[PDB]
């Protein structure tokens, strides 16, 4: 599939538009149920495997934040996406134009960091002090600061991605001391299970962890405010537990 394709047919554009609208309505309904103020939750469209035409249909329908999984897709679509967003009056990733964050939400192989620093403003998949240091070295050398979210494993399965939940605070504080990076919150893929008590426990843990990091007042931790959690199948629960960013793919595309 040519991800650089910029034009889709009318029916496809309608599907994506309705998808975005349905998701936005679900987010609003979820905020209402959880007694949270409107706008508390931001929608990030997970754009993996979608082409430029598809992604822009989503942005035109109301999406104001996107996240790619693979650096190769970032490189393939970055130029066209930036141009299309600019024409629509938006700035994308990295004067009164609204800014649309461009995040990397998939795992980042070390030798691919340089591929995403010129485009993404936030790397949501930082799962270790080691990775954070590698990103720091490269950001400093480039003369920039990139946002990062500490990815925590809330699946209960050691084999999954993300840092050890018990070590999250310690790792976050260390990340806060690194130059070239700005800790903007936490992220989790959650648990791919049908047990809502397990799902809720993980989101709750992420929220509490976020709260403790902010409370620490340690260097570079005052902006650790986001909670990127919840996707198509569990966004209602994520929002009930405090999510500030939901990552949606299927419900949209």
């Amino acid at each position: 599939k040519n991800l650089a394709n910029e034009v889709i047919d009318d029916a496809r554009a309608r599907e994506i538009t309705d998808g975005v609208h349905r998701v936005l309505d679900r987010i609003a309904a979820a905020e209402e149920q959880a007694g949270r103020e409107a706008g508390s939750v931001r929608l990030l469209a997970a754009t993996k495997t979608r082409d430029i035409g598809e992604i822009m249909a989503a942005i035109d329908a109301g999406v104001r934040m996107i996240g790619e999984n693979r650096p190769q897709e970032v490189t393939a679509k970055a130029e066209g996406l930036a141009r299309r967003c600019a024409e629509r009056g938006f700035s994308l990733g990295v004067a009164a134009a609204e800014h649309i964050p461009f995040h990397l939400i998939g795992q980042l192989q070390s030798n691919k960091i340089g591929k995403v620093l010129p485009v993404v403003d936030t790397i949501e998949s930082v799962d270790s002090i080691d990775l954070a240091e590698k990103i720091s070295r490269r950001a400093v050398a480039r003369g920039i600061t990139v946002g990062v979210l500490l990815e925590v494993n809330e699946s209960g399965e050691e084999s999954k991605s993300g840092c050890d939940p018990a070590h999250a605070i310690r790792i976050a504080q260390k990340i806060g001391t690194l130059d070239g990076i700005e800790l903007q919150g936490l992220m989790t893929i959650g648990a791919h299970v049908h047990d809502e008590t397990v799902i809720r426990r993980g989101f709750s843990h992420l929220r509490k962890t976020r709260d403790l990091i902010l409370a620490s007042g340690e260097p570079g931790t005052d902006r650790c405010r986001e909670l990127s959690m919840g996707m198509t199948g569990d966004m209602e629960l994520a929002i009930a537990e405090g999510s500030t960013i939901v990552r949606v793919g299927t419900a949209i595309f």
